């Protein structure tokens, strides 16, 4: 579980969103596994807004940071779930990590700021949805 804070939204794992988020639903991508809700208080995370592929995560199921070094943003096969069929999730890029069921929502960080969240695992991988595109984060 996790999400980020930033001005009035609140950016979590599509699959992961509570009743509450769909009843102050913003934005939402299913191809991005990615959903943002607005909130009354205001955030203090910094999005990052940089071409980084070096960064620290944190992983809930073994309540521990780990540096990274990531892939660029893409367009990666992710197999069949509980959440959804298997399909192309897009934006998402990977790096060698421990990530399993309980992880997604763990925040991906570089010098600049948030970089994304975990959203797939399993084989000794870890996938983060990237969020340094969406400039209108920063703003409205
Ligand atoms: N974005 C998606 O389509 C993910 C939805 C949740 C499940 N997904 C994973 O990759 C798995 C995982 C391991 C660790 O966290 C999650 C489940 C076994 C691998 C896929
Ligand atoms: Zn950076």
């Amino acid at each position: 579980s996790g999400a980020i804070y930033v001005g009035n939204y609140r950016v979590v794992n599509r699959h992961l969103a509570t009743h509450n988020d769909w009843a102050n639903l913003v934005w939402e991508d299913s191809s991005r596994d990615l959903l943002v809700s607005s909130t009354t208080a205001q955030g203090c995370d910094t999005i990052a807004r940089c071409d980084c592929q070096t960064g620290v995560y944190y992983c809930s199921s073994r309540r521990k940071h780990y540096p990274v070094s990531f892939s660029k943003p893409s367009l990666i096969f992710v197999e069949a779930s509980e959440y959804y069929p298997a399909r192309y999730q897009s934006h998402l890029m990977l790096a060698v990590g421990h990530s399993e069921p309980g992880d997604c929502g763990g925040i991906l960080r570089c010098q600049h700021g948030v970089v994304g969240i975990v959203s797939t695992g399993g084989n000794g991988l870890v996938g983060f949805a990237d969020v340094r595109d969406l400039l209108w984060l920063d703003e409205e």
